[PDB]
């Protein structure tokens, strides 16, 4: 999930 959203913003 930390990367996913590092990817999201």
């Amino acid at each position: 999930l930390a990367e996913a959203l590092h990817s999201a913003l």
